[PDB]
């Protein structure tokens, strides 16, 4: 269940800028089933702070409407692991990224969701291979992927 | 998009009896998202009629409740292809089965959903491999799998 793959030698400054949530998977179906499931979040932009923390802009459907949400991930001892304040303190692990095209990540509390991010609104078969193979290891029960048209809309409608 | 894998030399009498919908995937996320999505159907039992048609018992969530539904699939020229009466006349294709453990199928109208069925409430990694690899070919955007506990409940709650 635990995630035991992280990016060796991650430079968090190089993941700054725009991303698309091409695909997402989670351990429990109810975390992603509906448009307003808890972890159905669409990534807009990564903004690393100078002090090394990560700021995230994303979209989340709630109250029948697509909201913008800004969120702050705090660094830890490990460069590929970050921390998000909540009801219960969640972890974000960076699995892999080539900076220029794709980045794979997971978040944990036991529950768990992961995502394949890409720089452009295109179906990258390669990044998807890598995403599937990192997931093989994990106990997933729901997976979503989206098309180029959907990737350009708010909340992937 | 089209399904171009079918079981060679299918004997429809040998798939009679009990099955579990271990996993399901579809081309559009809305066909499977909610408990009452159109193609979120859980297979209970296969009953082949003497004249070669297939009778299916299944469970479908609707009106906030888990209903039993009986359904009838009519044979065609091809042993692995069957036909279900509806608003629009749908096809059911049998991709693969070893009769004793697993059976993979898809249904078509363009929309498309497939399933990995198994005889017992157990996670069969093998049948899942075969399911993933038959799906590789197809344009899927939502996938669900269920655990042994869920497999014994009505509507996989
Ligand atoms: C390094 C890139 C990681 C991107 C992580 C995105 C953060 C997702 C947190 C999801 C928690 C729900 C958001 C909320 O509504 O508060
Ligand atoms: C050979 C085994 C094939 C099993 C096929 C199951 C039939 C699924 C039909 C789904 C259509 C919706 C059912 C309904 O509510 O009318």
């Amino acid at each position: 269940a635990s995630v035991t793959q992280t990016m060796k030698g991650l430079d968090i400054q190089k993941v700054a800028g725009t991303w698309y949530s091409l695909a997402m998977a989670a351990s429990d179906i109810s975390l992603l089933d509906a448009q307003s499931a808890p972890l159905r979040v669409y990534v807009e932009e990564l903004k690393p702070t100078p002090e090394g923390d990560l700021e995230i802009l994303l979209q989340k459907w709630e109250n029948g409407e697509c909201a913008q949400k800004k969120i702050i991930a705090e660094k830890t001892k490990i460069p590929a692991v970050f921390k998000i304040d909540a009801l219960n303190e969640n972890k974000v692990l960076v699995l892999d990224t080539d900076y220029k095209k794709y980045l794979l990540f997971c978040m944990e509390n036991q529950s768990l969701a992961c995502q394949c991010l890409v720089r452009t609104p295109e179906v990258d078969d390669e990044a998807l291979e890598k995403f599937d193979k990192a997931l093989k290891a994990l106990p997933m029960h729901i997976r979503l992927s989206f098309n180029p048209t959907q990737l350009e809309e708010q909340c992937h409608i």
